[PDB]
């Protein structure tokens, strides 16, 4: 983003009235009292949504951001203030990304309190290790990330989006409520900063949907992916052996693949992209022969007979950030908006029991749920054994990562015994 871009002020003119209606970047970060740039375009800001924290100030000042957290500036002086703010985004933002966005509904506040918890300057690494410098000290002089900034009171060479820019007719919150319920307003800063946020995400990765944009690995995601295929081959090939269904309807990505290749049933694709807003009604994409496949296709209420993988947008981690209107953007590879869980979805089915099977030849392992000639014999065989762990250790990765697995009532393992 260009210093010499122009910055529509009017939104400022309130806590800061005669601002200049003709104003750059430039100019407003010198007014703001300071790395091209402090200010990022929207595509900048888009590639780094994990960096994202919502920030408000209203005015003895109110910090409200994201995470929830009010501070109030006088209350406590700026020069302890500071060293919460330092804590809480490193806190955040350590495992999710490698600086901070702030971004911002601004009406003025917000940009002038910069000076008192920011530093600005070269883009620099960390004293310990070898990431970028989010983290300013005044006691050592010294720089450092998310991860070893205990102590720090500066944050150092933030990034800001000013979301007014957009375009925007009337206040926050009328835009916001436009596409959200779950975020009250409480007339506390947090609550324009998670609003200020939320409205954000829903124009970025909602309303708007890039999925060429990829995004770096920071945790599970290929152990998470790798669980996901091997889950999703067992499951359906179970179910096709042991009801045997003549045809099977694979609702979902456009350029999905078999994932049973060498199943007998009669396989038919059809098209449908993530819906990034609201789950699909199940009228409008409709079926009742044979079985039908939903891997993460997200419908209001599926049919009865179905096999569903569907992602719990509730679930806690750092690749699911928190979303619009109850649902959550789910960053693996790829950044994914994902309406909110429902369980009524499913009120035709029933939760998929965990098991191994496998018709593969064949301390010590005994389980119920290992599914193979082995120990339908009395005693399961190493190589089985084996492989029952891993898959029972993707089976486990791959629920604790928020996905959840349903399937028609009459689903029965025991109907899978007689296969052998
Ligand atoms: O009234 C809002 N916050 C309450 C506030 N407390 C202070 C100072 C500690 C005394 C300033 S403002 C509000 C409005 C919109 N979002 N939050
Ligand atoms: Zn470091
Ligand atoms: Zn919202
Ligand atoms: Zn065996």
């Amino acid at each position: 983003l260009s210093v010499d871009t122009k910055f529509k002020t009017e939104g400022l003119c309130v806590d800061i009235p005669g601002i200049p209606k003709d104003m750059t970047y430039r100019r407003l970060i010198s007014m703001m009292g300071f790395y091209p740039n402090m200010f990022i375009t929207r595509e900048e800001a888009i590639r780094h949504v994990r960096a994202w924290i919502g920030f408000d100030v209203e005015g003895p000042l109110q910090l409200g951001f994201s995470t929830g957290v009010n501070l109030v500036a006088v209350g406590l002086p700026w020069n302890v203030v500071r060293i919460k703010i330092v804590q809480m985004l490193s806190d955040t933002l350590k495992n999710l990304s490698d600086r901070v966005v702030f971004v911002l509904w601004a009406h003025g506040f917000e940009l002038t309190s910069m000076k008192y918890f920011v530093k600005i300057g070269p883009e620099r690494t960390c004293c310990l290790c070898d990431r970028r410098a989010t983290c300013f000290s005044t006691a050592s002089d010294t720089y450092a990330c998310w991860h070893h900034s205990i102590g720090f009171d500066y944050v150092y060479n933030p990034f800001m989006i000013d979301v007014q820019q957009w375009g925007f007719t009337g206040n926050l919150q009328s835009n916001h409520d436009l596409y959200c319920q779950v975020h009250g307003n409480a007339h506390v800063a947090s609550c324009d900063a998670i609003m200020t946020r939320c409205l954000a995400v829903h124009e970025c990765f909602v309303k708007r949907v890039d999925w060429t944009i990829e995004y770096p690995i920071i945790g599970d995601e290929l152990k998470i992916n790798a669980a996901c295929r091997k889950v999703q081959h067992m499951v359906v090939k179970a179910a096709l052996l042991a009801d045997k269904f003549p045809v099977l309807h694979d609702i979902g990505n456009p350029k999905a693949i078999k994932c049973v290749p060498q199943a007998d049933v009669e396989w038919k694709f059809y098209d449908a992209q993530p819906c990034s807003d609201k789950a699909y009604k199940i009228e409008e994409l409709f079926f009742t022969d044979g079985v039908c496949l939903f891997w993460n296709c997200n419908v209001d209420r599926y049919p009865a007979n179905s096999i569903v993988c569907r992602f719990d947008t509730r679930v806690l981690s750092n690749l699911n950030l928190p979303g619009c209107d109850g649902g959550s953007l789910y960053v693996n590879k790829h950044a994914f908006h994902t309406p909110a869980f429902d369980k009524s979805a499913f009120v035709n089915l029933k939760q998929l029991p965990f098991f191994y099977y496998s018709d593969s030849p064949c301390v010590p392992l005994k389980s119920a749920t290992c599914i193979t000639r082995c120990n339908l014999g009395g005693a399961v065989c190493r190589h089985h054994a084996n492989e029952y762990r891993l898959y029972l250790d993707a089976y486990n990765m791959m629920i604790s990562a928020g996905f959840s697995l349903w399937v028609y009532k009459q689903f029965d393992t025991y109907n899978l015994w007689n296969t052998f």
